[PDB]
Parts: structure tokens; sequence; C-alpha cells
């Protein structure tokens, strides 16, 4: 699963690449803005489109996670006198380089970056919070990912925040004396949208229109920010791109696990919550990162158990708890039920698991009976059970379309099972707690390699066809392997349309606008709870609204649930 050396060259080369770039694209225009927290200095940028921005990077939302600490929730961050400087960006996470393999970032990590083509509007604008993905193990606020040169031809306030990741962010033990009940990553995002609810005005954001967005598990973290009672009222649209709490990767019960991190890590002694927080918090935090990988037992994976740490429901209740119960329950009872939401998923998802499948292709045969797939909620240990057997041969008969099943088969059920089955129960559990607020639907279906992001280097999809999972950040933003496209070319015509609709629904709470090209024919009207069919605004070359293509399949998966309703 090594990265081969010739992308890791290319990748070399992009890193320096980037770093020239980043100088030759900075000005001397530096701007000092207030804070709660004291004066924070940023400096204007430059895009290879010829437009500016503000760029204000590493303002600490909380103290530095280090020592005592470490797995513990996030405390509000020491004020200074002067001035900070925030003319250059803070550390990731410590986190897995997926290019280099190698364990990089660091433990002092908790910052937030804030962007705006305009300190002083004459109205106050619509603030955007973006909560990054990397399935709670790997990702950033650094703009060689992340950059927010497209967004900020618009007139609104952008901020990108960092959080927690892997054992670090997400470690949980039982012991209620050890104040370690997980989620840390969680309370971070819930501390940066405080300072940004408190300070955005300061930067000309409007502290009444916020809206909180994020991918992948940037979108899980979106759907967790609109669940918890922690953010009640902190912001007001929410838009969940190719993911949510509901999804099986993007919540799991870890608290075991910790005693098998800290084995790997050469701890000798019993398993015992306090012995091995002991050993834990010593550790290197690279040594913990490092191992991370090996946490998941052979059944945990067979599963389908994606990440040993991740967002958990919490064993006891603590004045800083995210969340109190399953996700499906909190579902139930969530302030951000009632908030204008966007959601959305890519035409071909499980396109992203290429690399995985490449190198055991033995998970093909999984198809055979399709158990392995059925959810874990309704499955037997063995997933021998008779009815295991009936509703997998469910699965089955949705996803796979000749005698033998085929890796295609494969990753056209990974699209459900990963992304919209969790999709369709979020939709129906929402519409029996809901002040009646819009949820609209969009569905990423514009393919191009002319223009593309890292993450394809990551599902080896140099050369393929199809619209994968993380295909939309693209045409959301810059990133050091992007280029300025010509401004009739279909790749620019997308980045206006996707910062344009983002945009758009950001400012009003509905995603259409006539003043976006394409959209003159376009009747995008939000899901209402009587609907039996889904409809989505379809993003290809052409805008067009269209019964969601995956909803017969979603319903195959809904029959799972027959005689479980109360399950759904
Ligand atoms: B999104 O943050 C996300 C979803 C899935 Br499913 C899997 C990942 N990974 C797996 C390997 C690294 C990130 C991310």
């Amino acid at each position: 699963f090594n990265v081969s050396l010739m992308e890791k060259l290319k990748w070399k080369i992009k890193c320096i690449e980037n770093k020239f770039l980043n100088y030759r694209l900075t000005t001397n225009e530096t701007v000092v803005a207030e804070t709660e927290y004291g004066k924070v200095k940023g400096v204007k940028r430059l895009t290879v489109y010829d437009d500016s921005y503000y760029s204000f990077e590493g303002i600490p939302y909380a103290q530095p996670p280090v020592g005592e600490l470490r797995f513990k929730a996030p405390q509000r961050p020491t004020p200074w006198a002067g001035v900070r400087d925030c003319c250059n960006h803070k550390d990731k996470s410590v986190q897995v380089d997926f290019i280099t393999g190698k364990v990089c970032g660091s433990e002092d990590c908790l910052y937030l970056s804030v962007y705006t083509n305009n300190l002083n509007p004459e109205t106050k604008r619509p603030v955007l919070v973006y909560i990054h993905g990397g399935g709670f193990i790997i990702g950033e606020n650094h703009r060689d990912m992340y950059g927010p040169d497209y967004f900020i031809k618009k007139d609104v306030v952008l901020i990108n925040i960092q959080y927690r990741l892997g054992a670090l962010g997400f470690l949980s033990l039982n012991s209620e004396d050890l104040n370690v009940p997980g989620n840390a990553g969680l309370k971070d995002q819930v501390m940066a949208l405080r300072w940004i609810k408190n300070n955005c005005a300061n930067f000309g954001g409007n502290p009444d229109n916020i809206t909180v967005f994020g991918e992948s598990a940037g979108a899980a973290s979106t759907h967790y920010m609109m669940l918890t009672e922690q953010t009640r009222g902190l912001f007001h649209r929410g838009i969940l791109m190719s993911g949510n709490a509901i999804c099986p990767w993007a919540n799991t019960q870890c608290q075991h696990r910790a005693f098998t991190l800290a084995k790997l890590a050469g701890y000798k002694g019993e398993d015992n919550d306090k012995d091995v927080l002991e050993f834990l918090m010593k550790a290197k935090p690279q040594d913990l990162i490092k191992l991370e990988e090996k946490v998941l037992t052979l059944e945990e994976r067979t599963n389908k158990v994606m990440f040993p740490f991740g967002p958990t429901v919490e064993p006891y209740q603590t004045a800083d708890c995210v969340l109190p119960k399953h996700p499906r329950e909190m579902v139930k009872t969530a302030w951000g039920n009632s908030i204008p939401t966007m959601m959305g998923n890519t035409s071909y998802e499980g396109l992203f698991f290429t690399s995985i499948l490449k190198q055991m292709p033995l998970l093909v045969k999984e198809l055979e009976t399709c158990v392995n797939f059925v959810p874990s909620e309704l499955a037997d240990a063995e997933r021998t059970a008779p009815e295991t057997l009936e509703m997998g041969a469910k699965i089955k008969k949705a996803h796979v379309t000749g005698e033998t099943p085929t890796a295609d088969n494969f990753m056209d059920l990974c699209s459900h099972f990963y992304f919209w089955f969790p999709m369709h129960r979020l939709l129906q559990l929402r519409f029996n707690h809901t002040s009646g607020t819009p949820v609209y639907l969009y569905r990423f279906d514009f393919d191009s390699e002319d223009l593309i992001n890292p993450y394809r280097i990551m599902r080896s999809g140099r050369g393929v066809k199809g619209v994968s999972h993380t295909d939309e950040l693209t045409y959301f933003f810059w990133n050091q392997l992007a280029k300025r496209m010509p401004k009739e070319s279909r790749e620019y015509k997308t980045i206006e349309r996707m910062t344009g609709i983002w945009t758009q629904f950001a400012t009003t709470g509905n995603p259409y606008s006539n003043e976006i090209e394409g959209m003159e024919n376009v009747s995008w009207d939000p899901i209402e709870k009587s609907d039996e069919v889904y409809k989505c605004l379809n993003i290809s070359d052409e805008l067009k609204m269209i019964d969601v293509p995956e909803m017969g399949k979603i319903k195959q998966w809904e029959s799972m649930f027959e005689k479980h309703r109360d399950l759904f």
C-alpha cells in the first residue's frame, strides 16, 4: 500500500513548487484585526486568477493539547497583549502522510484560518466554515490542500479549522475518574465554532449568518455539529458533502482499543484504564499514530470497522460531552434539524476504493453472499445466521449484475454502504423531528482529469473514469496540484458553479440563483416527507434536476429492515 516511487517524486517536486508559489503570491500588505484574545496580524495574498485576499492563519482557538491535556477536552486559549503573528500556517495534527508513509504534524495543532477579499465590507457577509475530511485520521487547513483562492472571488468570509485526529483526538476510556470520555476532536470543533461565532464580525462576517460545511469526515463532523446540544444555534445553515454521522465509518465504540494500542507500543501490565492511560500519556505521539494502523482485529476489519479510533458514544456525561447517545438517537432531538440544509454525493462514490481493491482482490468474493456488508446492527456475530444470509441476498441482488460479481459491482455497493444508504436513513429520521426547514439534494457528476486534487493519487485514479468520492473538492479549493484554467473551460465554469451555489445557499438557505450559468431552467425543490422518490440537482456539464438514479438500490437496502423498522 506504499504510494509508488514515481508519485513520491512527483509529489516532492510539487511540494517544492508549492513553497515557491506561496512565496511569490505573498504581498507586503499586512493588516491587524481584533479578537477576543488579542490582536492578530494577517497578510494579503494573491491567486493565480489575479485575485487577492486577506489571510489570517494560526489563530488559536484552544490551549495546545499537550502534556496533561493530551486526550482531554480542549480548554480556552490564553490571551495575549501585543499582536500575534498570523501570517503563517501552523502544523497539522499528528498523522501519517499518505504519500511519504511517514508520520508528520504536531500535537500543537488547534488552529483556524480566516480569509476574505475585503476586511471592511460595507455590509456584513456570510461566513462559511469548512471542516475537512480524512476519516478523522488525516487532513489539515493548509492551503496546499484547502486554498481559499476560488471562494474569495465571492463576497464571503471563509474559515478553515483544524481539530485533533486519530487516537490523539479520539481515545476513549470507560473509567469516569480519568476524564477521557472520547470525542476530544469533535470538542475541538465545538470550541472552534464558538470562536467563530464570537469573532467573525471582526473580519467583516455576519455572526447571525454562519454556514458550516465539510466533505467526508468533514461532512460527518458538520452533521455532529448539527446534532449536539453544545452548539445549539451557533450557526444557520449546514451542508453535508458525501457523509453524515449515520455512516458506518463515522462512529465506533472504541473503548477497548486503547489497551490494544498501548500493547502495540510496548506497554507491560494489565488491561486497566488508569495504567493504560498513564502509558499512553508518556508515549511519543508519533509512535502512537504510526501504530494506529495495526489496532483493528481481523474480525473488526471483516465486519467493516474502518478506523480504530473515531467519534464514539461517550460512556458517561461531562460538561463538554458532545455525543451522549448513538447518532440515530441524537437525530431525534437535534436542533440542527431545523436549519436550512443541503446534502449530496458524487455519481460514483465507491470508485474511491480502487486502491484497496487492487491490493486485496479477494474482497470481490465478499459479494458472493454480501453478508459482510449487512449493517452490523442487523447481522449476527459470525454472519452465518439464516437471517443474515437473507439480508445479504437483498444487497447482492441490488449490486451484482451477472453470474460472478465484479470489482465495479463491489465499488457500486460501497457507494451505498458508506454514503447513499446512510443519507437515506438520515433524511427519513429527520422528517419526524423538524420545524420543516428545507433540505436540498445535489449529485456531483462532473468528470475531468484536466484539474485534480491529491486524493486522486491515494485512490490510484490516474487515467480512471468516474466521479469518485472527493472529486468535487477540486472545484472548491486550490491545491498544489492545480493550475490556472482558461475561463471558458468546463473546469473553470464548474468552479464558478460550485462556489456560486454554495455561496448562494450560505446567503439565503436556498441554493438556487438564476445568476448561475446553466441554472435558467432549474426548478430545485427540497425533499418533502411524502416524497417516494428523491429529486436532486445533478451537476455535470449541464445542470439538470433528476430523480436520484440511486433510488431503487436505496429502497432495496431499506428492505433489509423489513422485520426491524425500529432499527432503521
Ligand atoms: B472521508 O473523510 C473518508 C471516508 C472514508 Br469511507 C475513508 C476515508 N479514508 C480511508 C483511508 C484514508 C481516509 C476517508
